[PDB]
């Protein structure tokens, strides 16, 4: 298609709505985006379609000079996105972080 270098995982201060909205459109479970807080500094919330609706994880700053959802610390969102890759991000069940974007496939024209 025309998907150039998937950007991890930026949805600039995307309106809580717009986020939830489309992000809700998601079929399966594990669609996420990290929306950059308007003015706030290193404020990042990881949204995930946690069934029934859209959940959001405030990747807070500080704690010990770093980002931390609830507990486990991390210097890089990747470490986060990654950390919550094998062990999900919710005991209630099993969650997995997947690109909130379906592959670019082959737009128009099939095979050749």
């Amino acid at each position: 298609g025309i998907e150039m270098k998937p950007h991890p995982w930026f949805f600039g201060k995307i309106p809580r709505a717009k986020a939830e909205e489309m992000l809700s459109k998601q079929r399966h479970d594990g669609a996420f985006l990290i929306r950059e807080s308007e003015s706030a500094p290193g404020d990042f919330s990881l949204s995930v379609k946690f069934g029934n609706d859209v959940q959001h994880f405030k990747v807070l700053r500080d704690g010990a000079g770093k980002y931390f959802l609830w507990v486990v610390k991390f210097n890089s969102l990747n470490e986060l996105v990654d950390y919550h890759r094998s062990t999900s991000v919710s005991r209630n069940q099993q969650i997995f972080l997947r690109d909130i974007e379906q592959v670019p496939q082959q737009p128009t024209y099939v095979q050749a």
